[PDB]
């Protein structure tokens, strides 16, 4: 039932379909850029040598949540503001990112 | 925290990354075949005109769970036995299947 589905979906996401990354703020951003593809947000670029690369963030992967707020429920423009806001506040950035297909 | 992650992972799986299908048993099986690709189980073939096709099962998609038992935790051989066993018992087959990339 619903309870088993909750447990299964956690196991599936956390272990197979995605991983949790943490990136500290750098000079002007978190060392990466995002773009929209289909209705999903994906990493557009990662700055070579940055803490984003160090953290394991790879170009072309979907970002499923930023600080445990799901991305698919929001317009792309709100997701960019969330990222910019997080940066202006110099907080650690927590991401759930897709693993490889 | 963990509780938000549980809620988010459910929303993500149920709404974005997968769908739940139900297939009734037919003559000799459920109208489809499976194979292993990477470490994942995928649909190898769907019988044209079958209840599997009717149900919306598509060739090449991953099957993430069969009757709410996760596939990735098991060897492929156990997954085949689970399917065969389900069929011999003539039970409805419930699948969580990947949506399109």
């Amino acid at each position: 039932g619903k309870n088993k589905q909750l447990r299964n979906d956690f196991k599936l996401v956390e272990n197979i379909l995605a991983k949790r990354l943490l990136i500290l703020p750098q000079e002007e951003d978190y060392g990466f850029d995002i773009e929209e593809k289909n209705k999903a947000v994906v990493v557009k670029s990662v700055q070579r040598g940055s803490l984003a690369e160090v953290a394991g963030l790879q170009v072309g992967r979907k970002i499923y949540s930023i600080n445990e707020d799901l991305v698919f429920l929001r317009p792309f423009s709100e997701v960019e503001s969330i990222l910019n806001q997080s940066f202006c506040s110099r907080r650690p950035l927590r991401l759930l990112v897709a693993t490889k297909a």
